[PDB]
C-alpha cells in the first residue's frame, strides 16, 4: 500500500523495478489504474556534479521527446532540493533482460528493433549528445517498440556487475592521457547489440577474462567472426558497424540508407 504523489496526482506502487545510486524506479498506477514508471532520486547525499547530471537528463528528456517517440516519455516531474520524482512511460521490460531470456529472435522483429534503436540514437545525436556507453539495458520494450531511456549522463541503474562487452576501441585507447567524443562510438555499441541479436552473443563474449577481452577489442588482427547468414544485408551491417577504425566505421545517417533498413525482405 506504499504511495507516491507527484504534482497533484497520487500513484500506487506495484513494485520496484530497479535501483542504482540514490535512485529507484517503481512500477505504479494512477488514479485510474493506468500504469507508469516513477524514478525517484534522493538528492540529500548528492554533490553539485551529480545534481547537474540529473538536471541535464530532465532537460534533454523534456526537449528530446517532441522529436521522437522512440525516446521514453516523461509526462511530469517534480524536483526540489531534497528529491526528484519523474513520471514516465513504463516499459514491459528492458532489452538486456529480454535477451537473456535467450529465446528465439524473429528476423522481422530484430530488423524493426534495429530501426527503433537507430532512430532514437539518431535524434540524440542531432541535439549534440553522444551516449558513449550504450547497452541493451538502455532500451525498453513498449508496444512492440524499442525506446531509449538514458542519455548516458546520469547514474545508470540495475534491475532489482556492469558490462564491458559493448565498449568501443576508441574508449580503451583514449585512456592514455583533444580526446573527442565521436558519434561513431555509439555505432560500435549498437553494432554489438545487433550482433548479440543475430548470433546470440557479444562479439568478444567468449573471452571470459576481462583484461584480455579489452585487448581483443583494440587489436586489429583479432578477427571478429561473422558466420554466413541468410540475411546478407544484416551481415554487412554488422561488418560496417564493428570496424575498429571509427573513421571507416559506418555512420548513423549511412545506416539509415542501408538496404537492411530500407528494403523490407
Ligand atoms: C526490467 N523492467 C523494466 C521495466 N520497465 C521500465 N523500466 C525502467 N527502468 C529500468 C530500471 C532497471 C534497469 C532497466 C530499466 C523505466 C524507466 C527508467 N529509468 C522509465 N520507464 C521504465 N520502465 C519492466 N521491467
Amino acid at each position: 500500500n506504499e504511495c507516491i504523489s507527484v504534482k497533484g496526482r497520487i500513484y500506487s506502487i506495484l513494485k520496484q523495478i530497479g535501483s542504482g545510486g540514490s535512485s529507484k524506479v517503481f512500477q505504479v498506477l494512477n488514479e485510474k489504474k493506468q500504469i507508469y514508471a516513477i524514478k525517484y532520486v534522493n538528492l540529500e547525499e548528492a554533490d553539485n556534479q551529480t545534481l547537474d547530471s540529473y538536471r541535464n537528463e530532465i532537460a534533454y528528456l523534456n526537449k528530446l521527446q517532441q522529436h521522437s517517440d522512440k525516446i521514453i516519455r516523461l509526462y511530469d516531474y517534480e524536483i526540489t532540493d531534497q528529491y526528484i520524482y519523474m513520471v514516465m512511460e513504463c516499459g514491459n521490460i528492458d532489452l538486456n533482460s529480454w535477451l537473456k531470456k535467450k529465446k528465439s529472435i524473429d528476423p522481422w522483429e530484430r530488423k524493426s528493433y534495429w530501426k527503433n534503436m537507430l532512430e532514437a540514437v539518431h535524434t540524440i545525436h542531432q541535439h549534440g549528445i553522444v551516449h558513449s556507453d550504450l547497452k541493451p539495458a538502455n532500451f525498453l520494450i513498449v508496444d512492440g517498440m524499442l525506446k531509449l531511456i538514458d542519455f548516458g549522463i546520469a547514474n545508470q541503474m540495475q534491475p532489482d556487475v556492469g558490462t564491458v562487452n559493448y565498449m568501443p576501441p576508441e574508449a580503451i585507447k583514449d585512456m592514455s592521457s583533444k580526446s573527442k567524443i565521436s558519434p561513431k562510438s555509439d555505432v560500435w555499441s549498437l553494432g554489438c547489440i545487433l550482433y548479440y541479436m543475430t548470433y546470440g552473443k557479444t562479439p568478444f563474449q567468449q573471452i571470459i577474462n576481462q583484461i584480455s577481452k579489452l585487448h581483443a577489442i583494440i587489436d586489429p588482427n583479432h578477427e571478429i567472426e561473422f558466420p554466413d547468414i541468410p540475411e546478407k544485408d544484416l551481415q554487412d551491417v554488422l561488418k560496417c558497424c564493428l570496424k575498429r577504425d571509427p573513421k571507416q566505421r559506418i555512420s548513423i545517417p549511412e545506416l539509415l540508407a542501408h538496404p537492411y533498413v530500407q528494403i523490407q525482405t
